[PDB]
């Protein structure tokens, strides 16, 4: 069940061959060898316990996998099917040795999709979208300067009227804010700022009233405040935010959103480093970034890419991928998504191959 060995059957442990031990992908995303399918004599898949279509009889074998070793609904739909199958096969050849590890993981996910079933087709679409999105975020990093990245981030933060004082200093300030507001007190801007300023243990570049005001502004943008006015504006900490864990979570998330609006793709380890100074929060930041991902964020990313691509001119003519990327972003990731039609499946996979090929071409010929 390890994604790394896809050329071997999970059950029989032996590598796949073209005659007897034959790769057969099921609807659940697992590929088991034919001999084992015959040998099972049980309805479902031992790994997930999902029911099946019918036997080995109606299930085709993965050719896409076998390359690395050595007519139901009518003519139109099966033309679509054959084309799609061909696409997956063409992608699989990148798995022989070029692509990055996280990319090829999603490729492997794509290969294990059985295209003669609804489940497998849905999985194929999701894997397609994931591959597209990952390609976009890998094209953005090429046009993104890693050296001055932090500088740009903090610039974006300061431009919104917010401020980050550093990993320790910010913890201090936030715990002072929390101290004042944890019981439900309603303080105005100046009162909260004055309360926090005086309690700051002196370090050298001491935050002034304005800086702390900016940190408070950051907490206000994150919607931590119940804000009221009797005709001075009073701010209260919502019941769920009166813990340091929660409040800090919202704080971090807000800064991440600032990074997104400005178009900075930043890894969770880098976030843990910037915000906390250490690596302890990597999983925390991971959860934060994942929680922040809307299905509309793919399209957003495509647009951002187009912006950066408008800056440099276009040495690689990547705009040719624009109609392909827009199609990949237009498919519902939600479980509420209807199963794809045959034309949708074909167009999706075609889009995927065009895009991935484009990515490789860019990396090799333009840098
Ligand atoms: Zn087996
Ligand atoms: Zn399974």
């Amino acid at each position: 069940p390890q994604w790394t060995d896809f050329l071997s059957c999970p059950i029989c442990t032996q590598t796949f061959d073209e005659t007897i031990r034959k790769p057969i992908s099921l609807g659940c995303g697992h590929t088991v060898c034919k001999m084992c399918l015959n040998k099972l004599h049980r309805k479902a898949c031992p790994f997930d316990q999902t029911t099946i279509n019918t036997d080995i009889e109606l299930l085709p074998v993965n050719s896409a996998l076998l390359q690395l070793v050595g007519l139901c609904s009518g003519v139109e739909d099966t033309k679509h099917y054959e084309e799609a199958k061909k696409c997956v096969e063409e992608l699989a050849l990148y798995l022989k040795p070029v692509l990055s590890r996280p990319m090829q993981r999603k490729l492997v996910t794509l290969v294990h999709c059985q295209l003669v079933e609804e489940e497998g087709r849905i999985r194929a679409m999701r894997a397609a979208r994931s591959l597209g999105e990952r390609t976009v975020t890998e094209l953005i990093l090429q046009h993104q300067n890693p050296q001055q990245l932090s500088s740009n981030l903090w610039a974006a933060v300061r431009a919104r009227g917010c401020q980050f004082l550093g990993p320790a200093r910010q913890e201090e300030a936030l715990k002072l804010v929390l101290l004042a507001l944890e019981d439900g007190s309603a303080l105005s801007r100046k009162v909260l700022v004055l309360f926090v300023v005086q309690r700051l243990e002196p370090r050298f570049p001491q935050a002034s009233k304005t800086s702390i005001g900016h940190v408070v502004q950051l907490l206000y943008r994150a919607s931590c405040f119940k804000v009221t006015k009797r005709d001075s504006s009073l701010m209260q900490l919502k019941e769920e935010f009166r813990t340091y864990e929660a409040l800090r979570r919202e704080h971090d998330s807000q800064i991440v959103q600032i990074a997104m609006e400005a178009g900075l793709r930043i890894a969770p380890d880098q976030w843990s480093s910037l915000l906390y100074g250490d690596q302890s929060h990597k999983s925390h930041m991971q959860s934060i970034i994942d929680k922040l991902q809307t299905p509309a964020s793919f399209a957003q990313s495509v647009q951002e890419l187009t912006i950066a691509l408008q800056r440099t001119g276009d040495p690689a003519n990547l705009n040719r991928l624009r109609p392909h990327l827009e199609l990949l972003a237009n498919i519902d990731p939600s479980p509420d998504a209807p199963p794809p039609t045959w034309e949708q499946l074909e167009n999706g996979l075609v889009a995927v191959r065009t895009v991935v090929h484009g990515l490789v071409d860019y990396i090799q010929n333009h840098s």
